């Protein structure tokens, strides 16, 4: 045989069998394979990489490589002639609230994170990658076809770097190369507590011993928190307007800041965490500092656990729910509960679900001020404009009474995402997250589309007219064909994003069974599973059932009017309720008496 387990990077497993809390690491979950969904190793392979040269290369890499035969088309030409569309016009979901996209980027970044190699660290192809556009080691430049716009304003390329690699970066390993994947595979909010000792401690409050985490010292949302800065420099946040000089937030996840919203649902979950351990210390003023955190991190846990499967699978999945996630039959330490390298492509299905404009509202669900209403790109690494325009409130507004952007073949992805999204220490807002998408499906070596219909036992198309059957689409299987010449060379993110949407759902049959296996291996395999019997008492069980994302609003906000369904299109009033209808979270089965 060859390498059975190349983990030379963290080879600390230091477990305590009888701790009734997770690890921040994930390590320990799984008591006969210490490491499985431990963050920093290797993203699961359910099927094997698939590179120009097996080991490394991405398709597309070397011009006179062929996949099957064909060139692989660039993942810019790929992006403009089928991603991108012009008229913003009726493209809302109906019956989604934008809570439903945003819910779904904060649960893919409790999951998973790839990130870009360490190898720009006082290194010219930081810039020279950007600058010269010229392909090699970590540079795997987006280049612009020869129509494209960008080309005539923007220069040969987007700049694009090759996601970090377990046994490290810079030299060879055992065989095929396989990402890391840097957070916990359980959902466990690993976004708001990190991934990493050296963070999780950074994020608390070890001043008092009250359980905290940290909060801002330098402003207030009307006597409510806001996550602390990063007080690291060069700040995108920063960046994006050097007048207001308002850094990015600290959170339990690197990414909390790339848009306005996200570090809005980061904010409302720290706020949580505060309100919890605040309860709790009045239940049980004997618990020390350590309890009271753990004991808060547990229920915030829980929540998530909740929300996502209770409330938001459902209505990802529909018709397929019950297929890949049947109902709980608890703990079966037989799964694998690592992340796949693929769901990290399935879980995009979100970048077609992101509209083109975001609303600030009052508390008539009103347009709050002149320009209420802002592009989406002006909020990328934005927080200036919560810190100094009004607060988180206006946007949860927003977050319940505006619409996701439904998933459209003849208009995927919005402009704002796919001509004028920002990246750090680029200067410009002028990246296509589909081109990114389309180049990070090659850099981890992905099988192609058919391969994955094979793996879900969905028929395989070879041709243009059995294209155009399964995806009930002439024109998108004509243009797919006319640039990959062959369904077998479509790229994941493509292929499944380009189905037609099973019942009740909002994703098609391929990414169904994607998500639904990946989701069922999150529950099943996880040994803290909030309703593996032991993880919690019967009676907290009971408590818990009757968390909303209704009640975390109405608790950790001034917001008094909500609606019972949040991921539902709600609109105001007349989907609307007090808060004082809407059921708490009895905390009173967390009542601990020795005496
Ligand atoms: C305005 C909203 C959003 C922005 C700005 C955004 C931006 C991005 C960026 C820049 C990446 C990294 C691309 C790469 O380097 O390969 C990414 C990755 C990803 N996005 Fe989004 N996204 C948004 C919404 C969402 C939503 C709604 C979902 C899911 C429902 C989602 C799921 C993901 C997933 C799973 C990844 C891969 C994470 C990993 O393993 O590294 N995103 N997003
Ligand atoms: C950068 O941030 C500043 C700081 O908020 C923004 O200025 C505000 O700008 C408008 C003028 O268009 C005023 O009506 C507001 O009342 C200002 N507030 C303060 C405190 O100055 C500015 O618009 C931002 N610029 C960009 C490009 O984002
Ligand atoms: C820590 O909590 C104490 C106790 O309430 C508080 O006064 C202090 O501001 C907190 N510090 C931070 C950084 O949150
Ligand atoms: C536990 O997982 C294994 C591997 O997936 C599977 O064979 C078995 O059916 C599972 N156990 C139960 C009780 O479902
Ligand atoms: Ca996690
Ligand atoms: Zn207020």
């Amino acid at each position: 045989s060859w390498e059975v387990g190349c983990g030379a990077p963290v080879p600390l497993v230091k477990c305590d069998e009888n701790s009734p809390y997770r690890t921040i690491t994930g390590d320990c979950n799984n008591r006969r394979s210490p490491a499985l969904g431990a963050a920093n190793r290797a993203l699961a392979r359910w099927l094997p990489a698939e590179y120009e040269d097996g080991l490394a290369l991405p398709f597309g890499w070397t011009q006179r490589k062929t996949r099957n035969g064909f060139r692989v088309p660039l993942a810019r030409e790929v992006s403009n002639k089928i991603v991108g569309y012009l008229d913003e016009e009726g493209v809302l979901d109906q019956n989604r609230s934008l809570l439903f996209m945003q819910w779904g980027q904060i649960v893919d970044h409790d999951l998973d994170f790839a990130p870009e190699t360490e190898l720009g660290s006082n290194e010219h192809s930081k810039t020279q990658c950007e600058e010269y556009c010229i392909q090699g080691d970590n540079c795997f430049p987006i280049m612009f076809p020869k129509n494209d716009p960008k080309l005539k304003t923007q220069g040969k390329c987007m700049p694009f770097f090759r996601a970090g690699f377990v046994c490290p970066t810079p030299p060879y390993q055992s065989l095929a190369r396989e990402q890391i994947n840097a957070v916990t595979s359980f959902l466990d909010a690993s976004l708001v507590y990190g991934s990493e000792p050296s963070l999780a401690s950074r994020l608390r409050n070890l001043s008092s011993p009250l359980g905290l985490m940290a909060v801002n010292q330098e402003a207030w949302d009307h006597g409510l928190a806001y996550l602390p800065f990063n007080n690291k420099k060069p700040s995108p946040c920063e960046f994006i307007n050097t007048t207001a000089r308002v850094p990015c937030f600290l959170a339990g996840d690197f990414r909390a800041s790339e848009q306005i919203l996200l570090a809005t649902a980061h904010t409302l979950l720290l706020r949580e965490h505060n309100r919890l351990a605040r309860e709790l210390k009045k239940l049980n003023p004997h618990w020390n500092g350590e309890k009271l955190y753990q004991e808060a991190r547990k229920i915030l846990g829980a929540f998530i656990q909740i929300i996502t499967f209770r409330d938001y699978l459902p209505i990802v999945l529909g018709s397929e729910m019950q297929k890949w996630i049947p109902p709980y039959q608890g703990y079966n330490n037989s799964v694998d509960p690592r992340i796949s390298n693929v769901f990290t492509f399935a879980f995009r299905f979100g970048h077609m679900e992101v509209p083109s404009t975001v609303s600030r509202l009052d508390e008539n669900y009103q347009p709050w001020g002149p320009e209420a209403e802002l592009p989406l790109h002006t909020l990328f690494f934005n927080t200036w404009r919560i810190i100094k325009d009004g607060g988180i409130d206006p946007l949860v507004r927003g977050l319940l009474a505006k619409k996701s952007k439904l998933m459209n073949q003849d208009k995927m992805v919005t402009s704002e995402l796919r001509n004028k999204l920002f990246q750090p220490t680029h200067k410009i807002h002028g990246f296509d997250l589909a081109a990114i998408n389309l180049q990070r499906c090659r850099d981890h070596g992905m099988p192609g589309y058919n391969s994955w219909r094979g793996f879900c036992g969905l028929s395989q198309p070879k041709t243009l007219k059995g294209l155009q059957t399964v995806l009930k689409n002439k024109i998108l299987a004509k243009k797919l064909m006319d640039l990959y010449k062959t369904p077998d060379n479509i790229d994941i993110w493509i292929g499944g994003n380009a189905e037609p949407m099973v019942e009740r759902g909002r994703v098609g049959p391929l990414l169904a069974c994607l998500l639904g296996r990946q989701f069922q291996q999150i529950r099943d395999g996880d040994r803290f599973w909030w309703e593996n019997p032991g993880v919690f008492t019967e009676k907290q069980r009971d408590s818990l059932q009757k968390v909303s994302f209704s009640r975390l609003i109405c608790d950790n906000t001034h917001i008094t009017k909500v609606p019972l369904h949040a991921f539902q299109a709600n609109n105001y009033p007349h989907d609307f309720v007090d808060c004082s209808t809407v059921d708490k979270l009895d905390l009173s089965p967390w009542a601990s008496r020795e005496n």
